[PDB]
Formats: structure tokens, C-alpha cells, sequence
């Protein structure tokens, strides 16, 4: 996150960060067996860690439970990241309490305008590389669909928005994909790409969970 704010620990209880011998992308707990990331984000050998703040550190809020099954979207293409989302199944059940909640899926896409929080532990830098050991927010308004295609002509999808500052300065960034983008306390985004992180016109581009909503919800019926 380049520009955004320290969340404190445990403020972001469905926050999960994807582990493979370092921690390599976020995600979000939508239910105690299952979460939500970028289909981008596929490795196999996930390990999920949930109640984290620093990544480094053991603070006594962890469950670091394995991945039993990863399944990206049916129609992911990763050439023009259109449909970049993937459901992970837990190998046991979390246990949820005040610090690690799941957070519900919507039942509506939200609007420009909306403001919404973002949160990860990815680079913190547009120029160069510092990546923080704790968990950074940061609040950014959903954008026209309008200036989102004028910012990337040809690339924008239907299942894509964007979100952030078109003067820039404040963005996510790599590392903090497959991570939360959360409207009015339901999941509406997925930390997915964008040209450099918080470069004037350039803001950050969000997969549409609006769009996944009965996908998810037949997948994880039958899994
Ligand atoms: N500006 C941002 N918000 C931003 C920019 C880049 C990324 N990360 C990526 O674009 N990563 C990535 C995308 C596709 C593939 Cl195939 C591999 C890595 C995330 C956020
Ligand atoms: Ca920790």
C-alpha cells in the first residue's frame, strides 16, 4: 500500500496473508473453511495465515492452516487479467472470534463514488522497494467506470473498476494482490493490477466480486 496508514493490529479481521516460505499475496476469510484472492495469485503449496498484524512475528492471534484445494475462475485469462479471482478451501475450519471474522459478500455492486478500505502488506514505494511487517490500510473512493477506461483504454472489462486518486500518491501495489478492497462492510474488490503503483492517472484496477457472487456460492455448495 503506497500512501496509506498503519490499520492496527487486528483492525482488518478477515485479512489473510498467502504463504509459500514468505508471504506472497493477500486475501480475504468469507466463511471458516474458505477465501477469496486473485486467480494471479495461484501457487500450489498455499499455507493461509490468518490473525496476522506483523508477518515477521509471532504476536499470539495466528492459525496458519494449509490450502486442500485452490480453484481458480473458469474463464481467468491471464493476459488481459480479465476474471483474476480464485477460492482457496482450508484443509481444517478457522476458529472465528473479534479478531479473525469473515466478511460478507455483497448483494449489490457498489457505486462510484463510495469510499472504500483497502488493505495489504505489499510495497509501500512507487519508486523503488520497502515492504512494511505490518498490515497497511487505506481509504479510496470507487471511480467512474468512465475515467477507470479512459485511465487504460481497451482493458477494462466488466469485471473490473477502479479505485484510488487519479493525481496519485496513494495506491495499493505488488504484494498486496488477492487482498480486500471493503464498501459499507461487504466485500466488493480484489487487489488485481494496475501500470506502477500511484502514478498520476494510473489508479489501481479491482476485480468485480459483485459479478462472482453465485459462482462462490455454488462452489463452495459443492466442495
Ligand atoms: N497499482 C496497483 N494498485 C497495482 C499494480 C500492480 C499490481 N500487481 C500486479 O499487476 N501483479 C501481477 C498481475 C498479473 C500477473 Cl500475470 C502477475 C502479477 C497490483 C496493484
Ligand atoms: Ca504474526
Amino acid at each position: 500500500i503506497v500512501g496509506g496508514y498503519t490499520c492496527g493490529a487486528n483492525t482488518v479481521p478477515y485479512q489473510v496473508s498467502l504463504n509459500s516460505g514468505y508471504h506472497f499475496c493477500g486475501g480475504s476469510l468469507i466463511n471458516s473453511q474458505w477465501v477469496v484472492s486473485a486467480a494471479h495469485c495461484y501457487k500450489s503449496g498455499i499455507q493461509v495465515r490468518l490473525g496476522e498484524d506483523n508477518i515477521n512475528v509471532v504476536e499470539g492471534n495466528e492459525q496458519f492452516i494449509s490450502a486442500s484445494k485452490s480453484i481458480v475462475h473458469p474463464s481467468y485469462n491471464s493476459n488481459t487479467l480479465n476474471n483474476d479471482i480464485m477460492l482457496i478451501k482450508l484443509k481444517s475450519a478457522a476458529s472465528l472470534n473479534s479478531r479473525v471474522a469473515s466478511i460478507s459478500l455483497p448483494t449489490s455492486c457498489a457505486s462510484a463514488g463510495t469510499q472504500c478500505l483497502i488493505s495489504g502488506w505489499g510495497n509501500t514505494k512507487s519508486s523503488g522497494t520497502s515492504y512494511p511487517d505490518v498490515l497497511k490500510c487505506l481509504k479510496a473512493p470507487i471511480l467512474s467506470d468512465s475515467s477507470c477506461k479512459s485511465a487504460y483504454p481497451g482493458q477494462i472489462t466488466s469485471n473490473m473498476f477502479c479505485a484510488g486518486y487519479l493525481e496519485g500518491g496513494k495506491d495499493s501495489c505488488q504484494g498486496d494482490s488477492g487482498g480486500p478492497v471493503v464498501c459499507s462492510g461487504k466485500l466488493q474488490g480484489i487487489v488485481s493490477w494496475g501500470s506502477g503503483c500511484a502514478q498520476k492517472n494510473k489508479p489501481g484496477v479491482y476485480t468485480k466480486v459483485c459479478n462472482y457472487v453465485s459462482w462462490i456460492k455454488q462452489t463452495i455448495a459443492s466442495n
